[PDB]
């Protein structure tokens, strides 16, 4: 049916999380910020 798209995706790799934490958690390796 649908992709599975989360609330929180990562632009780089489609990562897709349900949580804010998570994606924060992932893509703190593309911010490096
Ligand atoms: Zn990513």
């Amino acid at each position: 049916g649908s992709t599975g798209i989360k609330p929180f995706q990562c632009p780089d790799c489609d990562w897709s999380f349900s949580r804010s934490d998570h994606l924060a958690l992932h893509r703190k390796r593309h911010m490096l910020v």
